[PDB]
């Protein structure tokens, strides 16, 4: 087949494991790229900034309900609560009043079906680690989703072999063979949608738009103005971006790029401009300063994506049933825990990289309320507090008294990085944070019932086994509370 021996081993291992062919072809193409010594480097000289974009806040027109009848909501749901020390699906974490991220999405989907469109489709992208727990919760709480879980709801993320850095052969780890496999990033969504046969079914049933976002980003809700905008401007791929701030300077940014493409067979040569994403790893060392200049590059990807399904099907068909995204070459050991285990590459792609694959690709600036991932227990504390309220359509929004500014929460990593320690801290209640500008917690602390915080509050305890407990009903305003 003219493959490399290393590549042939990967094909054999993936075929033995009954990996679908669309995943194999995608992976082999990436394998060939890495065989060629592909850097992935994106020098500043290869890009230009984006200075102007339309803003969601400036938009007003809502699409009609017919558009929603042709819309699929897809939530990424492969992540575990690893960061929180959790070892199961992050979307099953209680966010507010006994509801999870998954409750809120399902309630939102149900609200739109009841009031706007019954045909609105809901999908979840699962991994092997989240599938079962995602099924039983739906079984327990949303039977209408459970009945069609396998047929309509679930999209299974592929797994691909980790390869040895020196030979590019499939790594072997007899101690735990599962460590021989790894997910391919959220870029896999296209490979999964196509390969599983789902992309075509959705198009065949007449679905036109898919809205993709993180399961743990409660800000990412259907906005009918975005659908109108895509209809009006004939957009095939829309990326919601946010303004970059000092805290964001290490994250990726949007950029412009001018490409010239050689025509294949009877096609003319084409010079066009594309949008793209640049990450820290892809950025060369000398431009790092440039990379962190928020004024120069001012937008970052939220992973809130809006895609025209028929064009996606088309584009992937023209590329041989695949989508050629930039390959990220994760450097690890087969066992992350064992530094002496064989060094490997894990090949992955970013679903946001697809913005460069469409001629009618655009980006729109959205407020940061649409980018509210819960990455820490600090984020979780804010959400649970009375700073956030639940709308009629089951959205989570800041109370009006916050004036669009959420409370800044800094929890001591030594005790509250784990859900274990964090649930002790709020064991007797969640303090009122609606009026608090900033709360900082150092050392071991427990809130009392009825605590109310305003202004800038620090709660600081010096002795490690103390267990400093705030009195019930205590109100702290602009102060530092020590024992
Ligand atoms: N306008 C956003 C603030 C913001 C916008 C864009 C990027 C970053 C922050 C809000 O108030 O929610």
């Amino acid at each position: 087949k003219s493959l490399s021996a290393a590549a042939q081993a990967c094909v054999k291992k993936m075929r033995d494991a009954k990996v679908n062919e669309a995943c194999i072809r995608t992976f082999i193409a990436q394998h060939v790229m890495v065989s060629k010594g592909e850097t992935g480097s994106i020098p500043d000289s290869a890009i230009m900034p984006v200075d102007s974009l339309d803003a969601l806040d400036s938009l007003t027109i809502e699409c009609d309900n017919a558009v929603l009848q042709s819309t699929v909501v897809l939530k990424l749901n492969g992540g575990l609560g690893t960061g929180m020390g959790l070892c199961d699906a992050k979307t099953l974490l209680e966010v507010k009043d006994g509801k999870t991220f998954l409750d809120f999405t399902a309630l939102q989907v149900q609200y739109l079906r009841q009031h706007c469109s019954e045909h609105l489709r809901f999908m979840l992208m699962d991994s092997f680690n989240t599938s079962a727990s995602t099924k039983s919760f739906l079984k327990a709480r949303y039977p209408w989703l459970y009945q069609v879980f396998d047929s309509e709801v679930e999209l299974m993320q592929n797994q691909v072999p980790k390869i040895l850095q020196d030979t590019l052969e499939p790594a072997a780890w007899a101690e735990n063979p599962a460590y021989e496999w790894a997910p391919p990033g959220h870029g896999d969504i296209y490979t999964a949608l196509y390969g599983s046969g789902k992309l075509q079914e959705l198009v065949e049933q007449g679905y036109r738009y898919m809205f993709v976002s993180n399961g743990d980003n409660l800000g990412a809700t259907i906005d009918k103005r975005v659908l109108a905008y895509m209809e009006k401007e004939k957009i095939d791929f829309l990326m919601e971006v946010c303004r970059r701030t000092e805290s964001d300077k290490k994250g990726g940014h949007l950029a412009r790029q001018t490409v010239y493409v050689k025509g294949k067979d009877g096609q003319p040569d084409a010079e066009k401009r594309v949008l793209l994403l640049r990450e820290s790893a892809q950025c060369p060392k000398a431009d790092m300063e440039s990379f962190q200049d928020i004024n120069k590059y001012s937008f970052f990807n939220t992973n809130n994506l809006w895609i025209r399904l028929p064009v996606l099907l088309e584009t992937m068909q023209e590329h041989g049933g695949t989508l050629p995204l930039p390959v990220i070459r994760n450097e690890k050991t087969v066992d992350s825990s064992n530094s002496a285990s064989p060094k490997v590459y894990q090949l992955e792609t970013a679903m946001g990289a697809a913005i460069a694959m469409f001629e009618s690709a655009s980006a729109i600036v959205v407020p940061r309320s649409r980018f509210a991932p819960v990455k820490t227990c600090a984020d979780l504390l804010a959400l649970r507090s009375d700073a956030y309220v639940v709308t009629d359509d089951f959205r989570l929004v800041l109370d009006d008294r916050c004036h669009g500014h959420p409370p800044v929460v800094d929890l001591d990593s030594a005790h509250y990085k784990m859900m274990n320690g964090f649930e002790k801290l709020v064991q007797h209640g969640v303090p009122s944070l609606v009026e608090c500008k900033r709360v900082t917690v150092k050392g071991l602390v427990q809130f009392g019932a009825g605590n109310v915080l305003t202004g800038t509050v620090t709660i600081e305890n010096t002795d490690s086994a103390s267990a400093f407990v705030i009195p019930d009903g205590a109100k702290l305003n602009d102060t530092t509370a020590s024992p």
